């Protein structure tokens, strides 16, 4: 609605912040505002279950 | 002992190729160069060893 960055972005596109040293996924629409070094942990979606135990 | 770089390197260094689309691993030594874009594909060192042999 007011395309306002909240958070972590919002504090370093505002000038509130200097740097970010956080887990933040790196994605298109945040590039376009900040600059984002290399990746240092990649990562995705993964599975989590119950450890099974007998059924 | 040149300090020249060779490959594809050598060739976007020294202006002989525009740019490169390959299996190229960021290193810290060639983004000292040139400049890598984000990362398309995360990999790391994998354990090949036999299939579980059908005998």
């Amino acid at each position: 609605d007011t395309k306002i960055w909240n958070g972590m972005v919002g504090e370093l596109v505002y000038g509130k912040a200097d740097i970010a040293i956080a887990p933040l996924t790196i994605t298109l629409v945040r590039e376009e505002v900040i600059d984002f070094s290399k990746p240092f942990m990649s990562l995705g979606i993964s599975i989590m279950i119950k450890k099974p135990q007998k059924s």
